[PDB]
C-alpha cells in the first residue's frame, strides 16, 4: 500500500526543474563561451535538438529499459510510453511519474555533455545516430545496472548520483569521439554559476525524498566544490603563478563531479578531502586527444569520486556506514569494478555509435 | 475548516518564483537578442516598469477583481490591498497569500509578452496606459472568467494553466498593437532556456498542489515541448534544408504555449502529438503584421493546444477524463467558444486601451 | 522530541539553492555588467575563490560560532566541521543540516557584495586576508547578535532576513574599504533578476517553514521591490527627465534591501510604503567614496528597512504586531541600537580586516 508524500513530490518536481535547468541552457552556456564562436550557434542548436530527442526516447522506451524489471543489464518495454503506469503509481515516496521525470533529466544532461564536447568537429546528423545508440546501448543499461537494481547495485556498487552512470560514462564516450574524429569566459562561468545550482538537484534529489541524507548530499555538494575551487586554484598558482576564471569554474566541476557519487554516503570531512584531491586531480588531469578537457575532468575526477566513495562511507571516517557484512577493502574493489565496467561499456558503444554513423551519414563535419 | 498543507505551500512558492524567473530575466532576455540592439536597453526597462506596475495593480485591485466572488465576468473590490483576507485564509490547500503570489506571476508574464513584444515601437507612457487598460479589463475578466470560477468555467472550458488567459489573450493583444502602429541569437536561446525552466513552475503549480496532477503536467510539458523542438526543426529542415537555432527555441515555445491548457489533463501520448502539431502549425504560422511572430506562435498554437485538449482530455485517448455527461463533441464546441470569446474580448479591450494612450500621449515613439 | 518535517526540508533546501543562486552567478554578474570590461574576469574570479573559501569557513567554525550557545556576541567552537551535530538533529522544524546550508549561502551573499564591489580595486591576496577577517569578527557575530539568540535579539530586536547582518554590515565594510582605498547593462540586469529571484530563498526562507509567514514575506518581496522600481522610476524622471535601465535594476535593489529585514512582519501596506520609501532614498542616496553605490543602496536601503520594520510591524499598520509589552516607541530605539551597533562593529572590523592586508601584502592592486 505504497502512499505517496506529497512533500517528497514537492522536492523530486523541483529537483527535476533543477537538473533540466544544467542542460538547458547550463552546458549548452557553458561550452558556448569554449569553443570558436563561429561553432557556438551550431552547438546550441544540437544540443536543444539532441535534449529534445532524449525527451522522447526517455518516454518511448528509455525509462521502460532503464527502470522496469528485467535482468542485471536492461530491464523491459511494458512501459513503453509509460502504459502501465497509473497515474498513482508511487515509487519509493514519490509519485513515478515524478521519478520518469527526475531520470530523464539525468539522462539529458549527461548527453548534453557529450553533444556540446562534440558539437564542433561532428556532422549533426551523425551525432543524432550517436545519441540514439549511445542513450540506448550504454547510458540505459548503466542506468539499470546502477540505478535500475541490476549487476552493479546488486553487487553494492556505490554511487549515489552518478559519477559512473553520467560522468565516467559519458567522458569514456566523448573520449572515443575525439580519437575517432575560450572567446567568452563570463559565458563559461554563467554556465558554470547554472550548472552549480542545477547541481543541487541532481545531489539532493538522488534521496528521492528531503530527509536528513537529501540534507547530507545538499551539504556535501556545498563543501566539496568549495574545496575543490581552492585546491585547483592553489594548484594553478604554484603551476602557473595565478589563478584563473577558467581555473576556478574548472575547480568548481572537478569537486562537483568528484562528489557526485559519494554525496549522499559521507560526512562533510570527507566532502572536503574529496573536493580537494577532486580539484587537483582534475587540474592534474586538463595537464596531462580530449575534446573540452572532457575526460580531464569528468574522466579523472569521476574516477577520484568513485574510488574515494569506497573509502569515505566508512562511519569510522564520517560516512553512513557501509552496509553489513562489507568491509572498506572489499568496497573498494567493487568501485574498481564498476569503474572499470563503466569505462568499457561505454567505450565499445561509443565505438559501435559512432562508426555507425560514419558509415551511413559520416562523422566529419562536412 | 480548510487546512493549509506546508507540501503544497512549499511547492506554490517555487512554483510562484519559477513563473517570476519566466519574466525577470527570461522574457526580457528573449526578445532582448530578437529586437534591434539600439532597442534593447529600453526594451528590458519597459518590461521591468511594466512588470514592477502589475504587481502592484494586482496587489490594490487586481487579484479581488480576478479572484473575488461577483459575476460571470469579474469579481468585487473587498479585497483590494488584500483586506479581509486573513493572513492564515487557506484556498485549496495552501495558503491564500501564496495563491495571490502565484496568479499574479502569472499576470505579469502575459503582460511581459505583450510589452517586449511592442516595446521597439510603443511610447513608454503609452504602454503604461496600454497595460493599465488591458490589465483591468481584459486579462482580470478573462482569468476571472477561467479561473476565478466565472463564465468559460461555469460552462466546463478546459484551460488547465492559461492557453486563452495567457497566450491566446496577449497574442490578440499584440497583434491589435501591431496593426495599430535577430542580432544576439545566445541571448535568445538562454531566454528560451530561462522560460522552459520557469514554466514547469506555470504548468505543475496550476494544480495548486504536488500531486499526481502536478506531476502529470510536469511530465507532459517536457515530453510536448520536446515534440514540438523535433516537429519544428524537421519541418524546418523540410522548408529551409536545415534547422536553426531560432527555429529550435521557437520549437520549444510553439509546444510550451500548445501544451499549456493541455498538460493537467491528457496522457503522454497526448503530449507528445499536441508537441508536434503545435511545432509544426507554429512554424506554419510565422511562414504565413504580427511583432516578434507573437500571434504566430502564441496564438496559432494557443488556439491549437485549446482545441486539443478537448479532445485528449478523453480517457479513451489517455486523458484524465470529461467531466461527468460531457462528450468529446460538446467540450469541443466549448472550447472553440473559449478561444472565440478570449479573442474577441481581448482585441476589443487592445483596441479600447491603444487608443485611450493615442489620444492622451500617443502611440507612435516620437 | 524535536521532529523533522519534510515540507519544511523540501522549502529550505530549494531556498538555499535560490540564496546561493544570488552570488553564483547573481552578484557577480551584476558587478561583471557595472565595473570597467577590463577587470571583470578578475572581478569573477575573487568573488568564485572567496566564495569557496566563505564555504569553507563556515563549515570548520563558521556555523560552530555563528550558531552554537555561547555569549550575546559569539557562540562556540564544538561544532567545528559540524561535530556533535547528529546528521538527523533537529533545527526548528528542519533538519541542521540545511540550516547550515541556509545560513551558510547568507554569509556567501554577503561577502560576495564586498567583494564584488572592491575587487576592481584591491589585491587578490588582501580580499582573501580581509574576507577571513571580517567573516570572522564582523559576520560572524552580527549573525549570532540576531539570528543566533545573542545580544540585538535578546532584546528584541526585528531583522526577519537581514538588513543589519547582510546588508548594513556589508554597506559600511564596503565603504570603509573605499576611504582607505556601465559597460554591459544586460549583463547588469540579468544580475538584478537573478538576484531578484534568488531573494525569495532568502526572505522567505528566514522562516525556516513553509507556514503562513514564509507566504507573507514571499507576497511582501514582490510587492515592495515592485513599489520601490516604480518610486526610483519616477523619482529618476522627475530628476533626470527619463528612466533608465540601471535606475530600474537599482529600484528593484533598493526595495529587496528595504523588505528584507521587515517582508515577515509587516502587512502589504506597509510592503508597498516600505518599497516606495526605500526606492526614493536609494535615489537619493546614489545622488549623494562609494564603491558601486554598495551604501548608497545597501547603506541607505538598509537603515530604512530596519527603522521603518519599527514601525510597521505595528498591527495597527497591518502587521505581525510587536512583542508583548513592546511600544512602537521602544521598538524604534531597538531598531536604531541594531543599526548602530552594526554599523560600527562592521566599520571597526574592517577597518581592523584591510590594514591587515595592507600591513601584509598591500592593498593597492599592483
Ligand atoms: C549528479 C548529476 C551530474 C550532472 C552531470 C553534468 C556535468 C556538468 C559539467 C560540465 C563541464 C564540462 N567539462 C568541460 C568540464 O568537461
Ligand atoms: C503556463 C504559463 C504560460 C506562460 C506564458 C509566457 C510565454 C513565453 C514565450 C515567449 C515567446 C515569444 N514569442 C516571440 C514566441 O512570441
Ligand atoms: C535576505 C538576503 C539579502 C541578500 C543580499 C544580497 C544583495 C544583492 C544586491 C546587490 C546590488 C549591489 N549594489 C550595487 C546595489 O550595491
Amino acid at each position: 500500500p505504497a502512499v505517496a508524500d506529497k512533500a517528497d513530490n514537492a522536492f523530486m518536481m523541483i529537483c527535476t526543474a533543477l537538473v533540466l535547468f544544467m542542460t538547458i541552457p547550463g552546458i549548452a552556456l557553458f561550452y558556448g563561451g569554449l569553443i570558436r564562436g563561429k561553432n557556438v550557434l551550431s552547438m546550441l542548436t544540437q544540443v536543444t535538438v539532441t535534449f529534445a530527442l532524449v525527451c522522447i526516447l526517455w518516454v518511448v522506451y528509455g525509462y521502460s529499459l532503464a527502470f522496469g524489471e528485467g535482468n542485471n543489464f536492461f530491464g523491459n518495454i511494458n512501459w513503453l510510453m509509460l502504459k502501465n503506469i497509473e497515474l498513482t503509481a508511487v515509487m519509493g515516496s514519490i509519485y513515478q511519474y515524478i521519478h520518469v521525470a527526475f531520470q530523464g533529466s539525468f539522462a539529458c544532461i549527461t548527453v548534453g555533455l557529450i553533444v556540446g564536447a562534440l558539437a564542433e568537429r561532428i556532422r549533426f546528423s551523425a551525432v543524432l545516430i550517436f545519441v540514439v545508440v549511445w542513450l540506448t546501448l550504454s547510458y540505459i543499461p548503466i542506468a539499470h545496472m546502477v540505478w535500475g537494481g541490476g549487476l552493479l547495485a546488486s553487487h553494492g556498487a556505490l554511487d549515489f548520483a552518478g559519477g559512473t552512470v553520467v560522468h565516467i560514462n559519458a567522458a569514456i564516450a566523448g573520449l572515443v569521439g575525439a580519437y575517432l574524429i575560450p572567446h567568452n569566459l563570463p559565458m563559461v562561468f554563467t554556465g558554470t554559476a547554472i550548472l552549480y545550482i542545477g547541481w543541487f538537484g541532481a545531489n539532493a534529489g538522488s534521496a528521492g525524498t528531503a530527509n536528513e541524507i537529501a540534507a547530507l548530499a545538499f551539504v556535501n555538494t556545498v563543501v566539496a566544490t568549495a574545496a575543490a575551487i581552492l585546491g585547483w586554484i592553489f594548484g594553478e598558482w604554484a603551476l602557473r603563478g595565478k589563478p584563473s576564471l577558467l581555473g576556478a569554474c574548472s575547480g568548481a566541476i572537478a569537486g562537483l563531479v568528484g562528489v557526485t557519487p559519494a554525496c549522499g554516503y559521507i560526512g562533510v570531512g570527507g566532502a572536503l578531502i574529496i573536493g580537494v584531491v577532486a580539484g587537483l586531480a582534475g587540474l592534474w588531469g586538463v595537464t596531462m586527444d580530449d575534446p573540452c578537457d572532457v575526460f580531464g575532468v569528468h574522466g579523472v575526477c569521476g574516477i577520484v569520486g568513485c574510488i574515494m566513495t569506497g573509502i569515505f562511507a566508512a562511519s569510522s571516517l564520517g560516512g553512513v556506514g557501509f552496509a553489513e557484512g562489507v568491509t572498506m577493502g572489499h568496497q573498494l574493489l567493487v568501485q574498481l569494478e564498476s569503474i572499470a565496467i563503466t569505462i568499457v561499456w561505454s567505450g565499445v558503444v561509443a565505438f559501435i555509435g559512432y562508426k555507425l554513423a560514419d558509415l551511413t551519414v559520416g562523422l566529419r563535419v562536412p
